[PDB]
């Protein structure tokens, strides 16, 4: 060990290998010793005890800052000789040679060959490497520029994107060879201590803790032998369990610690100091000694309970010893980064010749993204796309199934994430709907069973053949032009196209013709879009509480201040010129608009109980689209700012055409300003061209911007005004004829922030109604959806909020109250109602949606509501909502969740990487782990109903079960800076089988996961060459 030479200095010789100690550091008893590179000559580096750290410095109990390298608690840390800054992920000099420093706690842990800032990287056979200032290769473990890099010995080329040993310690080297420190490595005990401690066995009756014959860190086992009292030897009895991590450790870091935390628990009497420069020999000793005061108490405990809680448990409010240690804990998952979008990131699974059962020949995303959150669906799988055709026709069919009631059930689809999920499952959903309801052979067809998707012309399976709507743009463009404070508003020139991405959806300048536009949907808000994080942050501001999880108490507090922001002129969490927004979207031609809950009603209030400031406006703009929009649209911007759009009425296509009878009392103008210190001069005028059918007409408001708000007008009593003989409105900053707020001026006011007026002719009949029949003419362009007349007189509904509250009788329950006010949505002139996802919530709390529990977190798709209720109603609430709604000659959507499952209980265990959204590996320390995931689950709903209308479908529907060619618009993205374009790609699906049930959900059916926080290290293995523990 340490010995005197014949000149009495120290030198030390390696206890296990005999090696002498040169250039390293060592602790012996206590003690922290430096021994020379040149001689291998003892230095004592002074124990410093008593002092802080702050500013980071380090200062003694003399309040002085420390400089060069110092002994602090049984760890070498490094402090500049001028500033004093520790130094932390990088290299000092000691010895005129090189120390490695890790990032996290400034720990010295290995040396380094060399620095080097003088040469350059070149390539070379492909590989990078890097040329020294004599041009010479570099090998191994060094830096360059400031970075801890690793080249391969006999080649030079850089490594990266892996793990690698060097002299006994671990690191990664990431995408770029940037390289950081992960742990130090035991060196290895060979004694017949230890050789009693090896397992009884390799059954799986000598473990237990383990996941599909995998250890884990929690792992207990029977030995050959146990040390009775701390002084027998005795064979082992079947009963005799001890923990694995009080014989065995990954690594040194995990021993260290371990010695450590049991002389804190008074497990361990010594003096010695345990760091990461003790002897392996002294470590492996000192482990001994603690099985010794083990045993001992366990003969006194007659029992193991008190080590389960010891090491297993949290303790003084601390998290347990496995849960201190890097492998073991999420800190070696490398959380967060630009792609990890919810629950900080994602592990996508792989294959490993150990895992058979949970292995795939799938998981391919097929899209453009892959992850986002919770147990990501692999939508590929064969079996898997066989049980989306089932759920689907499940919730088609819901009320047939669930009742005998033919007329309760879901007649349309929201494709959830429709991104994130492969495209094959997307065509085939698509070819399901063909077949069951004939959408493609007509229109009439197609607009009975109005479909959309969560995504814009990104979307290409959805595109392609418009099968369902996309999301126009005007949510976003009306974001920059009229959503702003003022001062913070873009001109509304923004508005006079709709635009994804530099590729048309419509032009509203002068819209003449149909059939031309992309099918779409235009909207403000959603549940999601545009709301949960402007709530979010009022609750944040006035509770404290993060935006996915938090109290029904703070809720409402934060809702509380909502609805008063939402209720004033100036405005910190609400948007400006709704009103406005909604009079675009329910007047431009070439889009479906869809209408959102929370902008009519209020969250503080039970389902709409409450009314939104909004709400008389919005009435009275869905009340006038049914009774006058029809016919082409014009739109322009004038020299003073205002938007001016014009609707001609049925059968104009044109400001020019003289159209027809019913042209007359129909279309209408809207006038919008964006500022609210607008004012004209006397001599200004401003000007809807309404057409020719509307010579010497007679207008009557809508709509009028007043002082404190809007005044809304449903009959033809109301301000009016004239055109003149070209069919020219003249309006201007004076009141015609004498009547108030017929003028324009900029106002600033709870409902607008600019100004809004919109007119329509006087003297339709009571019954007058714009909309246009769709027909039954066949289709021939292979299009399923067509943007014109027929499709523009639909309308769709978003029927839920996130944060309602939850009822608190049957009569507050949101579908019991949908079914009671059905009339009320027809009157309003809704086709579509959009109903909430129906199914359980998982009540995790993992996310919001399993906070608030909207129905898009949950673990049993098949379950909408049997026994006890969902945040919505009971299954029997949904079927009697779902036949008011028809009979009141609405459809109805179902909301189909493709993507993910949450909380499934059951364990197993699947090799896993760091990923983002895009399905991308991440270049992370975690590496590529065996990992223990909750995978396994599902509830008594899907393994009732999974899987059980698959032959029946087949026998129907043979097609969906074959293989099949198709073409899909694929967004190509140029690094140049110019817009995304559209390329057609090919996809060719499998064929799928009718006859395997997936009863319950595990991880050869998913992708990948949340990150789960258990640690790079928590399946067990030999780190020294990387093989598993695998039982029998
Ligand atoms: O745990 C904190 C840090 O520990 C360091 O030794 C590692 O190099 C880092 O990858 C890690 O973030
Ligand atoms: O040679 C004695 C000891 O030297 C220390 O510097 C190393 O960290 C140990 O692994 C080794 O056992
Ligand atoms: O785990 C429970 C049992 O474990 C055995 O190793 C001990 O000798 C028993 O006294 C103890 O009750
Ligand atoms: O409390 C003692 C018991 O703890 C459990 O957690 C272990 O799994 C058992 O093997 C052990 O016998
Ligand atoms: O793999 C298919 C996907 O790849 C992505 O690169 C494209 O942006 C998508 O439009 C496409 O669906
Ligand atoms: O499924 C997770 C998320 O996906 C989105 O597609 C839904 O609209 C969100 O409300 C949801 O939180
Ligand atoms: O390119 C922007 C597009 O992105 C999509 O995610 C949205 O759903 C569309 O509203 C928008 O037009
Ligand atoms: O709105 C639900 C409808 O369901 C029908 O079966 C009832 O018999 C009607 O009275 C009712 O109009
Ligand atoms: O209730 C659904 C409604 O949707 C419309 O778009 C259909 O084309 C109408 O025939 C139907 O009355
Ligand atoms: O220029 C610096 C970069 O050059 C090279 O591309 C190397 O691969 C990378 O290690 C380095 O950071
Ligand atoms: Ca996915």
């Amino acid at each position: 060990g340490l010995r005197q030479d014949s000149n009495g200095k120290l030198r030390y010789f390696d206890l296990t290998t005999g090696i002498q100690a040169k250039g390293q550091f060592v602790t012996i008893g206590q003690e922290t010793y430096y021994f020379s590179k040149d001689h291998g000559d003892a230095q004592l580096l002074p124990m410093v005890t008593e002092g802080h750290y702050g500013t980071w410095v380090y200062r003694d109990q003399n309040n002085t800052i420390l400089k060069g390298l110092q002994n602090i608690n049984g760890t070498l840390q490094f402090f500049d000789p001028y500033t004093g800054e520790q130094l932390k992920g990088g290299v000092a000099k000691y010895d005129d040679k090189l120390f490695y420093f890790e990032s996290g706690k400034g720990n010295l842990v290995s040396t380094v060959a060399g620095d080097y800032q003088d040469g350059h990287y070149i390539s070379q056979d492909g590989q990078t490497r890097y040329a020294d200032k004599q041009n010479q290769l570099v090998k191994g473990l060094v830096t360059v520029n400031g970075a801890l890099q690793y080249f391969d010995n006999a080649t030079g080329n850089q490594i990266k994107n892996q793990q690698v040993i060097v002299d006994g310690k671990t690191y990664y080297f990431d995408d770029k060879g940037n390289g950081e420190y992960l742990f130090t490595n035991t060196l290895d005990s060979t004694n017949a201590f230890s050789t009693k401690n090896v397992a009884f066995n390799h059954d799986s009756s000598s473990f237990d803790h383990t996941v599909d014959g995998f250890l884990t860190a929690d792992t207990w086992y029977r030995p050959k032998s146990i040390l009775a009292n701390g002084t027998t030897w005795r064979d082992s009895t079947d009963k005799d369990m001890r923990p694995l991590i009080t014989v065995w450790w990954p690594n040194k870091n995990v021993q260290v610690n371990y010695l450590n935390f049991m002389k804190a628990n008074g497990l361990l009497t010594t003096a010695a100091q345990y760091t990461l420069h003790s002897d392996q020999y002294d470590l492996n000793q000192a482990a001994q000694d603690v099985q010794v005061a083990i045993e001992r108490r366990i003969a006194s405990e007659h029992g193991t309970d008190w080590l389960q809680k010891l090491l297993f448990e949290s303790q003084n409010n601390n998290p347990s010893f496995v849960k201190q240690q890097f492998i073991w804990n999420k800190d070696s998952e490398y959380h967060g980064g630009g792609d990890a979008w919810f629950q900080g990131g994602y592990l996508k699974y792989g294959n490993n010749p150990l895992t058979p059962t949970t292995n795939s020949d799938y998981r391919q995303p097929g899209n453009a993204f892959d992850f986002l959150l919770a147990n990501d669906v692999d939508n590929s799988n064969p079996v898997v796309q066989a049980e989306n055709l089932n759920w689907l026709h499940y919730l088609m069919n819901f009320g047939t199934i669930t009742a005998g009631q033919d007329d309760a059930n879901f007649d349309s689809i929201r494709i959830d994430a429709v991104d994130f999920i492969h495209n094959d499952t997307i065509q085939r959903t698509y070819d399901y709907l063909r077949d069951a309801y004939q959408v493609q052979q007509s229109e009439a067809k197609a607009n009975q069973h109005i479909s959309l998707v969560e995504a814009g012309l990104d979307a290409g399976t959805s595109t392609i053949h418009n099968d369902a709507l996309i999301e126009s743009n005007l949510r976003e463009a009306a974001t920059l032009s009229l959503t702003n404070e003022p001062g913070k508003n873009k001109p509304l020139t923004n508005m006079l196209q709709d635009v994804d991405g530099g590729t048309l959806i419509t032009d509203h300048t002068q819209n003449s013709t149909e059939n031309q536009a992309t099918p779409n949907y235009s909207i403000i808000h959603a549940h999601d879009k545009g709301v949960q994080e402007k709530v979010g942050a009022a609750i944040t501001d006035a509770t404290g509480a993060d935006w996915t999880n938090f109290t029904d108490e703070q809720l409402k507090a934060g809702l509380e201040l909502f609805y008063k922001d939402q209720r004033a002129t100036n405005k910190k969490y609400n948007s400006y010129n709704i009103p406005s927004i909604y009079a675009l979207m329910l007047t431009n031609k070439d889009t479906v608009p869809r209408m959102y809950y929370g902008d009519m009603y209020q969250d503080d209030g039970q389902y709409m109980a409450n009314k939104s400031i909004y709400y008389d406006a919005l009435v009275s703009l869905m009340t006038a689209r049914k009774s006058y929009v029809s016919g082409g649209q014009t739109m322009s911007v004038d020299n003073h700012g205002l938007l001016k759009s014009v609707r001609f009425g049925k059968d104009a296509m044109t400001a020019n055409d003289l159209g027809t009878s019913a042209t007359r009392t129909e279309g209408l103008g809207v006038i919008i300003g964006n500022d609210p210190k607008l004012q004209l001069n006397d001599s200004d005028k401003v000007t809807l061209d309404m057409g020719a059918a509307h010579k010497n007409q007679k207008y009557r408001a809508v709509i009028l911007t007043t002082r404190d708000g809007l005044a809304t007008f449903n009959s033809d009593q109301a301000p009016t005004a004239w055109t003149n003989d070209q069919g020219t409105l003249t309006f201007s900053n004076q009141e015609i004829n004498g009547q108030d707020n017929t003028q324009i001026r900029g106002v600033a006011n709870p409902q607008v922030s600019g100004y809004l007026a919109v007119w329509v002719p006087v003297g339709a009949s009571d019954n007058q109604d714009a909309r246009t029949a769709a027909t039954t003419t066949e289709n021939h362009d292979g299009k399923v959806l067509h943007s014109n007349a027929a499709l523009d007189s639909n309308l769709i509904y978003e029927g839920f909020s996130n944060f309602q509250p939850k009822a608190t009788t049957h009569d507050e329950l949101t579908n019991v109250v949908i079914a009671k006010n059905a009339d009320v949505f027809n009157n309003w002139g809704i086709t579509s109602f959009e109903m909430a996802p129906q199914y359980r919530s998982s009540g995790d709390h993992t996310f919001l949606d399993s906070t608030i529990d909207n129905g898009y977190a949950f673990t049993d798709r098949y379950d909408l509501g049997f026994n006890t209720p969902t945040k919505y109603g009971t299954d029997g609430d949904l079927r009697a909502t779902i036949q008011a709604l028809h009979h009141a000659n609405m459809q109805v959507m179902a909301d189909v969740v493709d993507n993910q499952v949450y909380n499934l209980p059951g364990k197993e265990v699947v090799s896993a990487t760091r990923a983002g959204v895009y399905g991308n590996d991440d270049a992370t320390g975690f590496g590529t782990q065996l990992y223990v995931t909750n995978s396994v689950g599902g509830g008594q709903y899907q393994e009732k109903y999974a899987g059980q209308y698959l032959e029946a479908l087949k026998a129907k529907y043979p097609d969906l079960f074959e293989g099949k060619a198709y073409d899909y618009w694929y967004k190509n993205y140029a690094n140049d800076g110019s817009n995304p374009y559209y390329t057609l790609s090919h996809g060719d699906r499998e064929s799928i089988p009718a006859d395997v049930a997936i009863k319950q959900w595990s991880a050869k059916y998913m992708n990948g996961t949340n990150v789960l926080g258990n640690g790079m290290g928590y399946v067990l293995k030999d780190w020294h060459n990387g093989q598993y523990f695998k039982l029998d």
